[PDB]
């Protein structure tokens, strides 16, 4: 049996529901270590310790325009960290240091018992997302730390699209009419660039550059995405491969592809 299994098994409209089965409630980190601040979302109730996935915003953005994943992942059976960045301005590289720094507090938390998270973590279960210049934070997170197992990023953005040795499984939403972070310049040369993992793309049709952000229109379909990429490889969960894998019909979906995600 799978013992990083969480939760019944899935279905394609309970994934695209607002909420999983799990209660999340949340906390403000009170010091945060490495990075400017965090909001912890988890689950109150799922059966067991889960991963933990660390979220970070794009240039001058901050943690709203991201933490609607918060308790849509948390609510699935993650430990969610949504952060705001020492300076709004940092670039990518130190993103990526804020990142992980972030993601080693959740671990540090996990061993704190007066935390509300203590014991909630599965410490070797970690995973990376974010938009923008939090994107490509992101894949160079997975690209400097391969036990990470999953990546999932949103309009991705960095000074260099060759992120050839990630070999971490990731997900790439892009947005049909970015001009911030173009699909052909940006997004889609990131995608292209990666021959050694899982991966997967999705253009979101009509989308501006903040499609994949909280109040978007498609949080439905992104957000079952999300999940099952997160599910089957931070869980290992085959009850994920058919949506995690899915090539889907779905009007919000203007093109799709992946490799190496096997059913
Ligand atoms: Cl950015
Ligand atoms: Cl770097
Ligand atoms: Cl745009």
């Amino acid at each position: 049996s799978n013992p990083y299994a969480r939760g019944p098994n899935p279905t394609a409209a309970s994934l695209e529901a607002s909420a999983g089965p799990f209660t999340v409630r949340s906390f403000t980190v009170s010091r945060p270590s490495g990075y400017g601040a965090g909001t912890v979302y988890y689950p109150t109730n799922a059966g067991g310790t889960v991963g933990a996935i660390a979220i970070v915003p794009g240039y001058t953005a901050r943690q709203s325009s991201i933490n609607w994943w918060g308790p849509r992942l948390a609510s699935h059976g993650f430990v969610v960290i949504t952060i705001d960045t020492n300076s709004t301005l940092d670039q990518p590289s130190s993103r990526s240091s804020q990142q992980m720094a972030a993601l080693r507090q959740v671990a540090s938390l996990n061993g704190t018992s007066s935390s509300p998270i203590y014991g909630k973590v599965d410490t070797a279960r970690m995973g990376v997302m974010g938009w923008s210049m939090g994107g490509g934070g992101s894949l160079r997170s997975a690209a400097n730390n391969p036990s990470l197992k999953a990546a999932a990023v949103q309009a991705p953005w960095d000074s260099s699209t060759n992120f050839s040795s990630v070999t971490v499984p990731t997900l790439i939403f892009a947005c049909e009419n970015d001009s911030i972070a173009p699909v052909n310049s940006v997004a889609l040369p990131i995608y292209d660039s990666m021959s050694r993992n899982a991966k997967q793309f999705l253009e979101i049709c009509g989308g501006s550059h903040s499609c994949a952000n909280s109040g978007n229109s498609n949080q439905d379909l992104i957000g079952k995405k999300g999940v099952a990429w997160m599910k089957r490889f931070m869980d290992n969960d085959t009850r994920y491969s058919t949506f995690a894998c899915e090539n889907p019909n779905s009007t919000a979906v203007c093109d799709f592809r992946t490799a190496n995600c096997s059913l």
